[PDB]
């Protein structure tokens, strides 16, 4: 007589140790996770060795820490499904007994949908038995996939809403998070093995292809509501975009590349990690928008988590974006480039005037932080060049409503309009080029 296994694969985003029953939980409004290619082994022989020595607990955890020391692994007979869109994958016929017990099945998880770790390699032993005294024959597990996650959480130390694309100014502080579970597993040692850790390597890499951002800091490592990065730093492996030795193994402009293992001690962080098994961490840090962030131009991160060289599990952040505009000022009645012409940048904060000054600081203006004064006298005066095409520009800035006045027209010339009002685009230059005229005398 037989047993049917039907599997329930679903998204973790925290950490909840809830238990399985074996029966069918119904519509539980969880988000299923599909593409999940699960292995089920037939474990009672090896099970039953361990009882002789072990409890049931210790040996159900034996077979969890190390399932491949126990089984082959790749063995072409062992019954494979894959997790449907609904997260179904139903293990049908299975012997209730083998060699006179009720029979002990383990599933193990064989390829794991990006961007998740796998769920634990989970022990049944029959007969899971109803309170009216008798055999389920349709056993119903809910294994748990975690999620990889990375977000852009505060602009400037306050919370913002979560979204793909945030508008940025030229020195805006940016702090990301980026969320993964630590294994099961963290703290065994290799299959058939008395003297190597299974893991060797937990590495989360975070770079930029494009650049704009400058790295700050690393804020934080957080798990359980503990902050682990106290503990960490020296026994693990750090390096940043400001560091020397990034340019040695990569060369994007912006990133960071953490290891727990890869530092002077791995066995104490791995000691730290296994004590936290199965549960979430948060990796925060900072981020600079700096002058070679530019308008047009989507700017995002990848992060990568790595536990050998030979795979990852990756997941992408949101893109920033960033405003400018252009300016043309020029001779009343032809396209003379006027030099020398000066200006100031206005804008209305609740019905007052507030004036730009300028950190960073041709007529191409490429500021580090931009404040804003009352003080009219104090704002930065630009100066346009003698260019073709355009002779003022300014990036940096947020989309909104400005006034760029003009405060003294180039020598032999008198202003038309002092005030020219215009719009900075989200993440553009803007619609146009914007001409202004200066009458000759």
């Amino acid at each position: 007589t037989t047993v049917d296994f039907t599997l329930h694969k679903i998204e973790q985003t925290s950490d909840e140790q809830i238990q399985n029953t074996g029966h069918d939980l119904g519509l539980t409004g969880r988000k299923p996770v599909q593409g999940a290619q699960f292995k089920i082994f037939n474990v009672t022989d090896a099970f039953y060795q361990l009882l002789e020595n072990h409890d049931k607990t210790t040996a159900a955890s034996m077979i969890s820490q190390n399932l491949g020391q126990y089984v082959n692994l790749q063995d072409p007979n062992a019954a494979t499904v894959t997790t449907d869109a609904d997260g179904l994958a139903a293990f049908k016929g299975l012997a209730a007994k083998t060699n006179g017990r009720h029979s002990v099945y383990a599933f193990h998880e064989a390829v794991t949908p990006q961007p998740y770790q796998k769920a634990a390699d989970m022990i049944v032993s029959l007969p899971v038995r109803q309170d009216d005294g008798s055999d389920l024959t349709n056993i119903h597990l809910y294994p748990k996939d975690s999620l990889v996650t990375k977000n852009l959480t505060e602009i400037n130390e306050q919370a913002v809403a979560t979204k793909d694309l945030h508008d940025v100014a030229v020195g805006d502080v940016l702090t990301y998070q980026v969320q993964f579970q630590i294994p099961h597993d963290i703290g065994a040692l290799a299959d058939h093995s008395q003297d190597t850790f299974k893991y060797n390597q937990f590495k989360v890499l975070d770079y930029m292809t494009k650049e704009g951002l400058t790295f700050k800091a690393l804020t934080a490592i957080t798990v359980d509501g503990q902050d682990i990065l106290k503990a960490l730093t020296g026994k693990m492996a750090f390096m940043s975009s400001n560091d020397a030795a990034w340019q040695q193994t990569h060369n994007y402009p912006f990133g960071f590349e953490l290891d727990f293992l890869g530092g002077t001690d791995p066995d104490a962080v791995r000691n730290l990690l296994t004590q936290y098994a199965g549960k979430r961490v948060t990796v925060a840090y900072t981020g600079i928008v700096n002058e070679k962030m530019i308008p047009d131009q989507k700017v995002g991160n990848t992060a990568e988590v790595s536990f050998d060289p030979d795979s990852k599990i990756t997941v992408n952040g949101p893109e920033i974006q960033t405003g400018g505009i252009r300016f043309f000022a020029h001779e009343a009645g032809s396209s003379k480039s006027l030099a020398n012409a000066t200006f100031i940048l206005q804008r209305m904060n609740g019905n007052v005037r507030e004036y730009a000054v300028l950190e960073g600081v041709a007529g191409t203006y490429q500021p580090t932080k931009i404040t804003w004064t009352t003080n009219q006298d104090a704002a930065t005066r630009l100066k346009t060049s003698g260019a073709e095409t355009a002779n003022l520009t300014i990036q940096g800035l947020l989309p909104g409503r400005y006034t760029l006045v003009e405060t003294a027209a180039p020598e032999g010339y008198e202003i038309l309009d002092p005030t020219t009002d215009f719009e900075v685009i989200a993440g553009t230059w803007g619609t146009k080029t914007i001409r202004i005229a200066n009458t000759p005398v």
